């Protein structure tokens, strides 16, 4: 009846303008397809894949008093998402993303859209994870403050650092204070040192690396050498690859509740991955339950 | 009352500052403020008229949309009479990356058209009646309009932007219009196409912009085209975005005020000027007193 996985923060907007090209050559301007600014950011698709496979959830973040805001408080309200919107001056999460034929993504990330005073209040944590099993933190404030707090609480914690530089300080919180840690492998300068140092902090059970259609790489704890996943052939066209990492998130941690082994989760999570990247930002979608048990 | 009848271009732009343009593949860069704001070409030609000192009015489509809200309270905010025609397309919308040195790349969203959408005629002709000048943005149903505003005793200008001077869906505004302006950026022949909508349209003359250069005149009887040289802006160039629209502004002043065609390009380019020293972030156009010395 209550929470079984909290999501912390994530919650935002994405403008997809659908370009030609990668890297887009100068021009005073394109006439592209229809733009239509969506809720759908990382903590918003987390919380929608965990759901739509059957999970209690619940979203608790900062939000503006924005049309972005509005967007994202219809994205719930539309699939069914329990939501908590903070109060906040610095205004809703936003971004303007290019995306090329291919799929291929590049984002704008409003960096303006974080006010220090703001705050997830211990109470609501507690509440919220008085049954819960797991809370995922995204990486977005005031995600750095809840660390203490979730330390002590018998729940397994996640996190997504997704393009992580490797030495960026402002990470390190949620690094280094996570069971299970997520990011993309795209803007490290040392894939293997980086999921190394993760799991030398000794909290991180594993440490996933995904790389694209590729699939992407895994370190385990106690383990010397990196593991592989491989990618799975979406059953459409690839259209939009943005929100895939949340997508493979929520596909991971399904199995993982479930006691499902390693290999399992990775594969659920490589399966959830493909689907989302076959969905354009005209509509919200997340693979179900049936589908995703589908593959062997 | 009315002096200028605006018509088209209500829409809204949303700005994104990068390092650079072209802009390099990555998957994230961190950004400054992204605040999606009304000011697309109608939009500015409207304010910066007003903001002269000129009666205006602006008639356009506008979508039940968020963009509309922004649009509205735009017009409101600013004091431009305004009224907004339904539309089911939803109102016109782009995505522009600004680099430091103003130069912007726009991402047009060609969707935002309804076939069925008209100005009616009555909306039209009770907004002329006393209206000196019409301009008409390249928006749709822009192009269903011009055979009203041939038979009405108003001179007509038109703004072409980044023009092929070959698609044929801009023509029918090239060709009915007093003073035809547009963009060079996208010209393979910036001079055959000044003289070609001088010998097949009705144009008096016809202005082609350039930037930081100035751009490029020609005139009715003349043979050669005209050069303009541009004004240094008097504050850092952070968004060219408006410069174009407020070239026309300063132009119609001193236009619809009789003043020689050296004075009108020369309003035209300290406007476009002023124009790229303003933010996405505030809205902003050039007054009587700035302009005039
Ligand atoms: C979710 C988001 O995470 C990442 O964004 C982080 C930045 O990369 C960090 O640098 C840091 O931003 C700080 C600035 O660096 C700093 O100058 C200051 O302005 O404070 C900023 C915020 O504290 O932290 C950011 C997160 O808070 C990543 O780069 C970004 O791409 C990620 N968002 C993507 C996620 C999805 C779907 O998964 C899309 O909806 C978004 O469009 C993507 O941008
Ligand atoms: C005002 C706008 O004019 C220009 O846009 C025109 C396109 O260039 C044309 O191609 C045509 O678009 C049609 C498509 O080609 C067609 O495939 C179909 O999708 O229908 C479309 C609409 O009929 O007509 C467009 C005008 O509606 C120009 O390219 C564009 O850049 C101009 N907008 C700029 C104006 C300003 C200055 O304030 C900014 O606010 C905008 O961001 C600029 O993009
Ligand atoms: N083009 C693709 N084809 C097939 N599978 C893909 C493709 N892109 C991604 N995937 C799968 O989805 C996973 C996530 O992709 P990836 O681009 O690495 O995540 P991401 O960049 O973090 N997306 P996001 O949630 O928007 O930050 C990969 O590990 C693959 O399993
Ligand atoms: N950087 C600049 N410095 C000085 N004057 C400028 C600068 N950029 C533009 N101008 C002036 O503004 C005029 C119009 O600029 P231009 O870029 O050609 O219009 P535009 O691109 O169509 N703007 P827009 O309304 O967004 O379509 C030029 O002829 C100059 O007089
Ligand atoms: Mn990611
Ligand atoms: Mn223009
Ligand atoms: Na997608
Ligand atoms: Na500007």
């Amino acid at each position: 009846e209550h929470t079984d996985v909290l999501v912390l923060g994530g919650a935002g907007v994405d403008t997809i303008a659908y370009v030609p090209e990668l890297p887009l050559p100068f021009q005073d301007s394109y006439v592209v397809a229809a733009i239509e600014p969506r809720a759908g950011q990382t903590g918003d698709n987390v919380a929608l894949g965990l759901h739509t496979l059957g999970l209690r959830t619940m979203h608790v973040d900062v939000l503006g008093d924005d049309p972005e805001g509005d967007l994202v408080r219809a994205f719930h309200t539309r699939h069914g998402l329990p939501f908590a919107a903070l109060p906040t001056a610095a205004g809703t999460k936003r971004a303007v993303n290019l995306v090329g034929p291919d799929g291929r993504r590049l984002s704008l990330w409003d960096g303006s859209r974080e006010a220090e005073e703001d705050r997830y209040p211990a109470a609501l944590i507690a509440a919220h994870t008085a049954h819960a099993r797991h809370v995922h933190v995204c990486i977005t404030p005031p995600g750095q403050h809840v660390f203490g707090q979730l330390n002590d609480l018998p729940v397994t914690v996640s996190t997504d650092l997704h393009n992580w530089d490797g030495a960026y300080e402002g990470f390190e919180v949620y690094a280094f204070n996570a069971d299970l840690v997520f990011l993309s492998a795209t803007a490290l300068t040392d894939v293997a040192a980086t999921m190394r140092r993760v799991i030398d902090r000794g909290r991180a059970r594993l440490v996933v690396a995904t790389d694209g259609a590729h699939g992407g790489s895994v370190l385990v704890r106690g383990e010397t050498e990196v593991r592989r996943y491989a990618a799975v052939a979406p059953e459409a066209p690839v259209v939009d690859s943005n929100g895939a990492g949340d997508a493979f998130v929520s596909g991971f941690l399904f199995g993982h509740l479930a006691g499902e082994p390693l290999e399992t989760c990775l594969r659920y999570g490589a399966i959830a991955g493909a689907y989302a990247c076959t969905i354009p930002a005209t509509r919200a979608g997340a693979i179900d339950r049936a589908a995703l048990l589908r593959p062997a």
